[PDB]
């Protein structure tokens, strides 16, 4: 049991020696600079997440080559991630550009653009045009992150609302609108994110963080605007609302992987119920193997202090142990004063969650809940991480293309690192966003095309002993396929190390 | 499993309606009043805390006094909480009421009493005459939450140190320090401290939250400090160090409870180790059914903000899922803004984890773990929680006048209430640290002996449907003696409400 | 797990002292006389079963009065069952008288009645009309127990079947018929039947194992035949072949109990296939509570020998592990040469087969199929159980009138006897075929009316002192109602004998 | 749960295709000859057993070679057991051939040979020359699998024991004695034992079934007389008395694979504990992955009649549901009159048995037992039969040259055929007591070495097809080394069949 588990637990064990989770950090000034990024990627950052609600294409540009500069220097794969401003609902403008309001004022809101530059106190426009449809008398509608919150009294014709004021609040020109609970009628694409998209596509960015899914055509969508070029690139979809979380099944079905965006998330849905949606969408991330990033807030008090809150690292622990492959920083690397001593702190608190987790009770949990029969190479990859297990490995080494067979054994969560030996770069870069795995690029135009994969093999095993994952005489567990069969691994191997 | 627990989780049930864990509140210049204590009482507050650490003796006697007003006035049994200085370390005062340190600042600390008003950038004191022995040269000092550290360059004398300032702070006045790792030697109970406990019998408090608890030993020095009329007074030991960590056995067996001082503690061990102690202290007091309290910065920011973080919700969730009984606020109502507010978004996390929990886990992993053959008393409440499962009772009744039936009811984790019908006051306010048990006091001077129980249990049934517990027609479990046992109960019976 | 648990079983330990497990016996020649009968209620019968397939009402009724004397002079109550004739399908007579068949032979059967007297090598008459719609071409027929078997080659007319002998056999005059996975349209009772089911009403038979059930309707007019002054006689319903096997849902609803009839069920359906269906509906039964026998063949080389072959020996073993209430025995009791030998065996076999069963198993595994909410009785009697595991309770006593609460008891298979006090006799002997049962009758016309129970329970705890279940200061776990509930039991007690 | 599996049984339910189980005959008048042998072994023996309780050198050489001969017209590889008399204790011979006696007929038992032909009704003699050491007045002596006792009334002297007769009993001659609970001092290897050993060697004989092994230093004593040319017979130590059960987990270490001798195991414990011992001892062979066989009277009645009885068909079907690889037949087949019947009833039996079990609660019961960590090739062959399940394959396929591999795979009980390519004949006749096992046989010295496999595993393809195991385009499982390693398997791959 977990309780039997927990009693057993030790502060004073020497903890595991390799960081099975990930981390993703937001850049911006604190951490734009070819000497910032290397110190955050020597600290542990794995996927670099550029934030296109602001700044330009410039400002972005700088950040990639940024990025791969100081990636290159120390000769590590750091993902690229794009997330997109997406689509927003906004109050109009105000005369004199703010206004002030108190408890039980009366304010109408008018989806009729003529209001739009000449909000006032009694009357003010929000750009979405459904919204007599989308929110009812008794509904809320909550302006400028939910800080001020309006209580709909009645629907005054069919582009009007009377709204009850609930507390005191000062606006200003076009602040952001949230309906919570309401359905939310918008393109997954603004015009904006297209220009974004095409962007991230051109400089090469292997994943898209994407903006407010609340539907899987909305993943679809953004799918068809990646195109033919794009057709590579993960997308991760950002679970924001109660639409995403409602339609969560068909959206992990649409996507690559799913971002639990709790920033947007707890406004839109009561901050209270943020922590189910994250246990069932964590959870239902790892039941299909598809990687899961866990969101906003984490370590936020770093972003002025040199150290977090007793909450701050309890909410880490518990991502990782929810069972998270990534966890997320925002505020805190993009604009805070201890960019590395807060991805330093995260790191820390990944391996002790880490290594508070019981090793096989995810194993056996995932595995317990797939249907049979599986294809064979999920059996492969199952039956792989038992015989890890069983003898202890100290590593498993997986010859993946695609990223899709070392995905497929991390879904199994082994409790050792996953080396992946790959014939792709933006492989390497994009498995940063799953849990143990480390990447290997082989050079096959270099070094020739290893049909019979020992050269791959030998490169993982060598890659083994140098980084100290493993030595002379111990058991890896090694997957591919066999001599002929092509597309997916066949075969699991138990190999000592010479 | 969990996980098929958790891909099951909705977002979109209804809640439960009754609130099974519960809160212990901090008061200070917030909350102190008459008014402000009714208004936290009314928001869920269950037991008030009192902190030693500040305050007249004088200034404590008005909290007794405000608390037993209010709660007088709206009808409801508060436990209130002595919690102790103990062993702490602070500084003296400074020149102009802060001072500024810069990284290698080299700066002399004095134990020397001379200069505790008149601290000053490169000399100020600390009152632990014995620091010279405690901290060797290459030792260090934490300051003020360990958010300051000195390494110790020199001893100059047996009154002073010279220290090395490792980083950026501007220090305030009688700030706090810990010595992580060193040889202090301070009583458990100060002179200071002996006093407050007397005062705190003689003022009649419920339970003693003893700061620094590092052995069992420690504890029966609180007990004995306490004397003769102190001994019905629950004993909390904090943890909060790592000595408390390794004697956590044999305090909890020389305990009434536990704190997971979690503020103190995440500065004597690294702060990341903190949520393996918790999960570990937690499990441990769940084993034997010892309430246990989770404390310290769990919704920090609603000290000035009026919303928490997502992480501080996350942390107010995971303590309640860990299977704390109880979960504490400091500043947040000491000296926070939305004290009112605070105390409301804790009790809704509350509610929110609680309505996430797997009902009958918790029961059958704890009773897994039960000594056989069991004490008839305890195989009367295990088997009492199980048909409360079988028949979905919306509540349990028991009596319990000393608090042990109440107790060992509520050791087994049922999903409904568990009205108590207790004989004594101070049962009624020590069973607030206590998950899902809710107090009704039966006067035996002034209604009679109740021999046959028949009394009470009429005085719990009309309880259980005033509050809304059950209605006509509902099962209730029901755990008290037969007519002939003595001292502890033997019986169970499932009653339909008339 | 059960692998566990049998590689740390030991040979060498003390056996059970209080048997489980009951015993059922035929009543013949060898056992009919009062002595003979003693004999075998001190060997270990339980129950004494008539079969009412052979001999008189007179030879019956001389059964009847030497068990009630016999039991009488030990002061046990024992059971009496009557166990019916049945419909049957048999052939014709034969010229002469006989007739012998060789393999390939080709014989016509009839259901011409012109051809019942005048059976030939070529052509003779089974009794049953609706024989060609019942079997088509390819099927078997069997005859004389299954000793003989004919495939049906064709239909030649809508009243004869062209078949084809299998093997050597010599016919004689109305040889019994199977057709062995057909559905057999036959009245429930025979005329024979409801004379003998008259008579066992009128002499006050405890049970009816009513013979060839294939559906709940005939359970149904099983019980109409019994009529008014026959509502209280059990009625178990023997299960012989492959419609009794499919509908033993509907049959096990309608009936108060079941036999696996092996001897016919094992010529009607493939002999391999009766350890399938006997594992399926004992487990069946379990789970509803309803007591099950297992019953032909079980020690049957005893008849002529004075010890089991090895086979035998695990037959009853594993019956016993698989879960049956009741093992019987047939000719070993009726006329074989060792009665009391074949019975002791068998009552040693049971409790070896007892101790080495794993405590909680069974408990737990019929707990969690009950459809949640239990009603209230059952909660009590499964929590009653449970709690006796807690405490290592020696007995449990429960107060039951119809024997309803005494079969729930069993049916959560306590390690433990349980003392039932009855207000009835036939209660009593009824009980007799529900394991670890051990009833004592309380008086009422002679000792009063006992509302309070306490009369009852100490009868029950004075039995257990003096039947050495327990002895003071040893817990006994209490069922019965509390001082106001009427018809059936909402309490529970843990109780130490004084 | 066992219970829940239970209630969802059918006997309506197509069985499996392909039995797991494994057969052994024992060989007699009935069996011996070449076209006897044939039909024996188209009705499903898998080894032929010899038992040289009986019978001279050349007899058992007639089987050998009978057996042999009958095996190549069928292109079949059939073990060959020897089956030890070792210590056995017989009566002489009788007056006419056979004495009767009854209760209280005063009997003088002799060891000295004079009287061996000349047996009477009051003087007999028996062949253990320490008998009047072994057993003293009060003791007591078992004659023709006990179904006689005799009490020792006294020593006449040195050669001559005085008994009570205790029960009815018609003696026939040279009947088996046993003395429980006595000092029995004889050799495991008796000189006529040290011959028969050796002859079996000379022969090649593929095990020995060694009698009334006591100690796991008798085993050493059957391995040193087997010497130097026997070494890779195996050695199946036969559990038949009180000090084999004792010693059962030394005597498991040191053997082949064990029997349970449940005939004189019956007369050396209580007949009623043989139930125990037999669970008790299967459950250990499974759990060290040791082939383990069932014996003795599991179909005696058909010995004489064409159908076994209830107890008969349940006992076989238990030994299987029990764990047991093997069940074996003895006189049944040896000298009964429906030896190709009695096997093919086993056969059915041991399917539908087979077809009853739970998939995998074997598989996870004995893994959860195994020490972590296992060596490669156990975490190799446990993970295979776990992919095995995972897809539903509906074969497996290893390369085994020693049978060490096909017996690791067969310990996990996959629900599949285990097809074995072997180097060695005898390996494929040694397999026939590993459940689930086929064996094909691939001549290295005719076709090859095979260093990279291709050959052996074509071969096992192509017996899977023909066989009707599988078929294009079904999974199979399939286990050896890759192209480097030496000694074990160290790889598994899933292979489409072609
Ligand atoms: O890129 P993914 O989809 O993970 O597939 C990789 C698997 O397919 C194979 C065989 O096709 O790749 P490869 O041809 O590069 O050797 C396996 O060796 C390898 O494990
Ligand atoms: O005869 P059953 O149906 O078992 O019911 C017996 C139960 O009902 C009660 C109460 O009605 O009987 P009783 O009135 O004889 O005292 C319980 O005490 C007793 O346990
Ligand atoms: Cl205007
Ligand atoms: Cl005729
Ligand atoms: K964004
Ligand atoms: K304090
Ligand atoms: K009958
Ligand atoms: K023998
Ligand atoms: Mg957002
Ligand atoms: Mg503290
Ligand atoms: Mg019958
Ligand atoms: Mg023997």
């Amino acid at each position: 049991s977990q309780l039997e588990h927990n009693i057993g637990l030790s502060i004073f064990e020497p903890v595991a020696k390799h960081r099975a989770n990930r981390i993703v950090c937001t850049i911006g000034p604190s951490t734009q600079s070819v000497e910032a990024l290397k110190n955050l990627m020597k600290s542990g950052m794995s996927v670099a997440r550029m934030n296109f609600s602001h700044g330009s294409h410039e400002y972005h540009q700088t950040t990639i080559n940024n990025v791969r500069a100081a990636a290159a220097e120390l000769g590590l794969h750091i993902g690229i991630a794009l997330d997109t401003k997406g689509p927003e609902i906004r109050t109009g403008l105000f005369k004199d550009g703010e206004v002030s309001f108190a408890p039980g004022d009366i304010v109408c809101v008018t989806t009729d653009p003529a209001y739009e530059k000449v909000g006032t106190k009694e009357k003010f426009y929000i750009d979405y045009p459904q919204l007599t449809n989308a929110v009812r008398p008794g509904g809320s509608i909550y302006v400028d992150d939910g800080v001020m919150t309006l209580r709909v009294v009645s629907k005054e014709d069919d582009r009007t609302l009377k709204c009850h004021v609930n507390n005191h609040h000062r606006l200003t020109d076009r602040r952001g609108i949230n309906l919570p609970g309401c359905e939310v009628d918008l393109p997954a694409v603004s015009e904006k994110d297209r220009k974004d998209l095409e962007f991230g596509v051109a400089q090469g960015v292997d994943m898209i963080f994407a903006s407010f899914i609340r539907t899987a055509e909305q993943v679809r969508e953004v799918r068809a605007a990646l195109g033919e070029k794009g057709k590579d690139i993960l997308i991760i979809s950002k679970i924001e609302n109660h639409q995403g979380v409602q339609n969560i099944d068909s959206i992990i079905e649409a996507s690559n992987g799913i971002m639990v965006a709790r920033g947007d998330l707890g406004v839109e849905i009561p901050a209270e119920k943020v922590c189910v949606a994250q246990m069932c969408i964590i959870s239902k991330c790892n039941v299909v193997g598809k990687p899961v990033i866990c969101a906003t807030q984490m370590l936020e008090s770093m972003t002025s202090n040199p150290r977090p809150t007793r909450a701050e690292v309890s909410d880490v622990a518990n991502a990782v142990l929810n069972g998270a492959d990534c966890v997320m920083l925002s505020g805190e690397t993009a604009k805070g004063k201890y960019p590395n001593e807060v991805v330093q702190y995260m790191a820390r608190i990944c391996v002790e969650a880490q290594s508070a987790t019981h090793d096989t009770v995810m194993f056996n949990s995932i595995k317990n809940l797939q249907k049979i029969p599986m294809c064979p190479e999920e059996a492969v990859c199952s039956s792989a991480v038992a015989s890890a297990f069983e003898v202890q490995a100290k590593a498993m080494l997986v010859l993946s293309n695609t990223g899709r067979s070392a995905r497929l054994i991390s879904k199994y969560r082994p409790n050792c690192p996953i080396i992946c030996v790959t014939t792709r770069l933006q492989t390497c870069r994009q498995l940063n966003v799953t849990r143990s795995v480390v990447s290997v690029f082989y050079d096959a135009a270099k070094s020739g095309e290893d049909k019979d994969k020992e050269k791959r093999v030998k490169l993982g095993l060598d890659f083994a002993k140098k980084e100290k994952y493993a030595s002379t005489g111990d058991v890896v567990v090694v997957v591919h396929a066999d001599h002929s069969v092509k597309g997916y691994p066949n075969q699991t191997r138990l190999i000592y190390l010479p």
